[PDB]
């Protein structure tokens, strides 16, 4: 293959297990550059060749922005598929397991938040879509970055109920649509799984741990109320909306997010919109005056 004693690349460690496959720090025999090269293994022998996916992640590698992880190349070799990816040192849900007992300073989240919303605007504006931003496919750096990983493969191979070593994929991120099951998803989805993201830095708690599609949608409900054709014009005829649904109130995010500042609640709360086309865009979302006095702070990182 591409990664092994003497292949184009040789292995450093593994850093990870993703939801399709392994992730390796691997090194460039030929340029010396450090990468994460990660290697999804196909189902050949009953889903056959995935020409179509392929195609589909190539024209990522032109998909570039300083805030999205680069893809560097795309190898399909002895029939298996590997993804060569810009290093970056640690995941955001490393920093934030880390952080822990001090939380993430505000200025930083700001600062995280503002950049995540550049690739989102970036890449929306590409017509790309990522479907599955979590924590960990945040990466981020020891001067101040972070960038989105693994645009675009969501839509080429679909989100799996478990990954490949048979984790369950998390359904914390998982906007109301999706889990109504909408037959068309926009790029407000990925705006929905960034307010959860924003949510969770500031308060050093999950916003929406469900622990199954049912339990996911009533925890969103919950806070935010049940929705309605008032709020949501076709919710009820979503094709899993069900009108036996409990009928909850909605709670005050001063309440949720507390000590988020007006500012940074109002804008939560657009992004937590129930219906997708009110939800606030990134480019929208970047000029918002929860960002007036955005900064880039570094944060205290050991590797």
């Amino acid at each position: 293959g591409p990664l092994g004693s003497m292949e184009n690349f040789q292995k450093v460690e593994k850093i990870g297990e993703g939801t399709y496959g392994v992730v390796y720090k691997a090194r460039n025999k030929l340029t010396g550059e450090v990468v994460a090269l990660k290697k999804i293994r196909l189902d050949t022998e009953t889903e056959g060749v995935p020409s179509t996916a392929i195609r589909e992640i190539s024209l990522l590698k032109e998909l570039n922005h300083p805030n999205i992880v680069k893809l560097l190349d795309v190898i399909h070799t002895e029939n298996k598929l590997y993804l060569v990816c810009e290093f970056l040192h640690q995941d955001l849900k490393k920093f934030m397991d880390a952080s822990a007992l001090t939380g993430i300073p505000l200025p930083l989240i700001k600062s995280y938040l503002f950049q995540l919303l550049q690739g989102l605007a970036f890449c929306h504006s590409h017509r790309v879509l990522h479907r599955d931003l979590k924590p960990q496919n945040l990466l981020i750096n020891t001067e101040g970055a972070i960038k989105l990983a693994d645009f675009g493969l969501a839509r080429a191979f679909g989100v799996p109920v478990r990954t490949y070593t048979h984790e369950v994929v998390t359904l914390w991120y998982r906007a109301p649509e999706i889990l109504l099951g909408a037959k068309y998803y926009s790029t407000a989805v990925d705006i929905w799984s960034l307010g959860c993201i924003f949510a969770e830095m500031v308060t050093r708690r999950a916003l929406f741990p469900g622990d199954s599609e049912i339990d996911q949608l009533f925890r969103i409900f919950r806070t935010l109320g049940t929705p309605d054709e008032v709020v949501w014009p076709g919710v009820t005829s979503m094709p899993d909306y069900k009108p036996s649904f409990p009928k909850w109130a909605r709670q005050d995010f001063s309440k949720v997010v507390p000590p988020l500042d007006e500012d940074g609640r109002s804008l939560l709360s657009q992004m937590l919109h129930y219906d997708p086309n009110k939800r606030i865009s990134a480019k929208a979302a970047l000029a918002h005056p929860f960002f007036q006095d955005v900064t880039k702070p570094v944060p205290h990182l050991r590797l």
